[PDB]
């Protein structure tokens, strides 16, 4: 009845929905480890390629849609140059210092010749996978995921990310990312900075030429890691430790989006990653994990709400790991966008969050 026991109820709900998840899950790890010991098998630029076991699923923080999965593909890329589309870190060009020089335009890499090549052995080598039922998705201009369709009986979509592995120093725009000092504290920032980093094709959508040819960096490695190792103490949700709320914060904060963003298409642009990375500077904000007690549910629930809230109206969400990378900014979501949606953040905190019953 209370506030408090009534955003309990909330994660009993989630945690309801965690076992069709599962199940699904096991259903799509069935097929995708199929089809990479296909590719591992045959000779072809993508022999190297492996699966990089991250994203919501694996962070224990996927809350919906069984029927929806995303999977990255890795392949290690030795000799990377990069170079900074947008001089904030958002985008940028792959060039070399070649096994992927048939992919080449001039002396930059095609991310839309490399990913027709890897769809046409996807699709060949999907084809002989005669003992589940398994097709290929039509391709979808600007989508650059494979997706498979797997009937098991039911619909299950699984999106394939081809990712680069770059085992360089991550990149200058990086620097002043990853603020995590006072919180997990600076031989963690140290180890974490020594792994590879990644890239993933993501058309720039603006004045072209290389339109068509731009990757993102992407730190999914990392960001399970942060998930998953998320206490100052060590043993912070370990069986001889205390449990912390912070999960469980993340989790409601991406149910009250997911709702919203059903029943409103005004609230197209914001997406799970834009809850992710403010979540990310709160756990900074707030280091300790006396900080996320369990009892403070909701009032831990309430501070992230009001974070992000300023976080629209200043139109400022930094990328975690690349601090000149603004999320919100102008040029990416309008104003009225980020008004409609504190609109309806207020008006959910103020009557007791009805959406969540929707
Ligand atoms: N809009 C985005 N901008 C930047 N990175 C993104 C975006 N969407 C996804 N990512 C990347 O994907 C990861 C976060 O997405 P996640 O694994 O939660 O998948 P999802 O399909 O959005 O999840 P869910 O179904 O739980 O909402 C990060 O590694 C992040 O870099
Ligand atoms: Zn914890």
């Amino acid at each position: 009845g209370t506030g408090p026991d009534k955003l309990k109820k909330v994660l009993d709900k989630l945690r309801l929905k965690r076992k069709d998840i599962s199940e699904a899950a096991e259903t799509v790890n069935k097929v995708v480890e199929r089809l990479l010991r296909r590719m591992q098998k045959r000779e072809s630029e993508f022999k190297g390629v492996e699966q990089l076991n991250t994203g919501s699923y694996y962070e224990h923080v996927k809350i919906s849609a069984p029927n929806e999965f995303d999977v990255m593909f890795k392949l290690e890329v030795p000799r990377i140059e990069l170079q900074e589309y947008y001089e904030t870190g958002a985008f940028y060009l792959v060039k070399f210092k070649n096994p992927l020089s048939h992919f080449l335009e001039g002396e930059v890499l095609s991310a839309t010749k490399m990913l027709s090549k890897f769809r046409k052995i996807i699709k060949e080598e999907v084809k002989e996978i005669k003992d589940i039922d398994v097709s290929v998705e039509k391709e979808k201009p600007g989508s650059p995921a494979v997706t498979l369709l797997i009937r098991n009986p039911e619909e299950i979509s699984v999106d394939i990310i081809l990712a680069l592995e770059s085992k360089g120093s991550w990149p200058i725009s990086t620097k002043e990312g990853l603020p995590i000092q006072g919180w997990l504290g600076t031989k963690v920032r140290t180890n974490l900075r020594r792994e590879p980093f990644y890239l993933v094709p993501k058309n720039a959508k603006d004045g072209n030429s290389f339109q068509g040819e731009t990757w993102r960096l992407s730190f999914s490695h990392t960001e399970k890691y942060i998930l998953n190792n998320h206490g100052i103490e060590k043993t912070c949700c370990e069986s001889s430790g205390a449990k912390c709320c912070r999960k469980e914060c993340l989790k409601l904060m991406k149910y009250l989006l997911e709702q919203l963003k059903k029943e409103f298409q005004e609230l197209d642009a914001f997406c799970s990653y834009h809850v992710k990375t403010a979540i990310f500077h709160m756990w900074t904000q707030d280091p300790q994990d006396s900080q996320w007690d369990p009892r403070n549910l909701s009032s831990c629930f309430d501070k992230l709400l009001a974070f992000f809230l300023e976080c629209l109206r200043t139109e400022k969400l930094d990328h975690y790991f690349i601090p000149k990378f603004n999320l919100f900014s102008q040029e990416l979501i309008d104003r009225k966008s980020k008004e409609f949606l504190s609109k309806k953040i207020e008006y959910e905190r103020n009557n007791g969050f009805p959406i969540f019953d929707k």
